[PDB]
């Protein structure tokens, strides 16, 4: 569920994701069209494809579990959705913890103008 996308973004990269990641670049927070602005927001671009790849399942309220071995995640056992949802966010979260050294503030609330064309998944 994006609570829980939320809540792991926040203990990966120690960022809150409202407003970090809510608005950020042309793919983070709300999805669409342009190039991607930098790392942070690829990881998004390639977040919504992942979304993208599960057609009927419902990302944004299905709850899934996870684990922590040592700092690893480990998506655990629910339904196929759930398992597949778990695998998107858990690789975003770990993107986003990837690229924090080039998060730039710069594109928070990023206006959606600015991002223009088809870019495929
Ligand atoms: C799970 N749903 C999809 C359609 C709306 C959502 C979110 C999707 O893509 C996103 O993750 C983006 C953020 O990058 C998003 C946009 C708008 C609302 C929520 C999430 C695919």
């Amino acid at each position: 569920s994006l609570l829980e996308f939320g809540k792991m973004i926040l203990e990966e990269t120690g960022k809150l994701a409202i407003p970090s990641y809510s608005s950020y670049g042309c793919y983070c927070g709300w999805g669409g069209k342009g190039t991607p602005k930098d790392a942070t927001d690829r990881c998004c671009f390639v977040h919504d494809c992942c979304y993208g790849n599960l057609p009927d399942c419902n990302p944004k309220s299905d709850r899934y579990k996870y684990k922590r071995v040592n700092g690893a995640i480990v998506c655990e056992k629910g339904t196929s959705c759930e398992n597949r949802i778990c695998e998107c966010d858990k690789a975003a979260a770990i993107c986003f913890r990837q690229n924090l050294n080039t998060y730039s503030k710069k594109y928070m609330l990023y206006p959606d103008f600015l991002c223009k064309g088809e870019l495929k998944c």
